[PDB]
C-alpha cells in the first residue's frame, strides 16, 4: 500500500482505492492503475516535472529502498493480475527489481520528487505508475 499526498489530492493504485477514494474521486484511469481522490487536510508531497530514469523506490517486502534506472512511461502488456485481466497499461515505467502485490503505492523519487508509485511486478522487474504528466496535482 501507500499513497501520495499533494495539496488536497490523494493518489493511489486504483485497484486498492477505498470507499472513500471512489466517493471523493477527482479522477482515475484504469489503464494507468490510478486514482485521484480529494483531502481535506494540504498534502505536503512535491511531484517531479522532468524527465529522469534514475530514481529510489520503496519496497515493502524487503523494507528497503533500492535505486533504480527506469523505461520512460509507456503502454506496456502487463499480464492477468489478483486485481486486474491481462491488459496494456499505459504511463507504465519499467525497472528490474522486486516487487510483489503488497509493494504497490511504494513512492518512486528522483531529485525533483515524486515520479510514480509501484503498480506492477513479477520476473525480477518493477512497474510503476508514472504521475509527473499530471500537472493538475500542483494547483
Ligand atoms: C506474478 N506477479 C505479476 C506478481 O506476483 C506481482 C508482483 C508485484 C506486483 F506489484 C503485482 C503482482 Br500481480
Ligand atoms: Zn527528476
Amino acid at each position: 500500500s501507500g499513497a501520495i499526498y499533494v495539496g488536497n489530492y490523494r493518489v493511489v493504485n486504483r485497484h486498492l482505492a477505498t470507499h472513500n477514494d471512489w466517493a471523493n474521486l477527482v479522477w482515475e484511469d484504469s489503464s494507468r492503475d490510478l486514482l485521484v481522490s480529494s483531502t481535506t487536510a494540504q498534502g505536503c508531497d512535491t511531484i517531479a516535472r522532468c524527465d529522469c530514469q534514475t530514481g529510489v523506490y520503496y519496497c515493502s517486502s524487503r523494507r528497503k529502498h533500492y535505486p533504480v534506472s527506469f523505461s520512460k512511461p509507456s503502454l506496456i502488456f502487463v499480464e492477468a493480475s489478483e486485481y486486474y485481466p491481462a491488459r496494456y497499461q499505459s504511463h507504465l515505467m519499467l525497472a528490474v527489481g522486486h516487487s510483489e502485490p503488497g509493494d504497490c503505492g511504494g513512492i518512486l523519487r528522483c531529485q525533483h520528487g515524486v515520479v510514480g508509485i509501484v503498480s506492477t511486478g513479477g520476473n525480477g522487474l518493477v512497474g510503476f505508475a508514472d504521475v509527473r504528466d499530471l500537472l493538475w496535482l500542483d494547483e
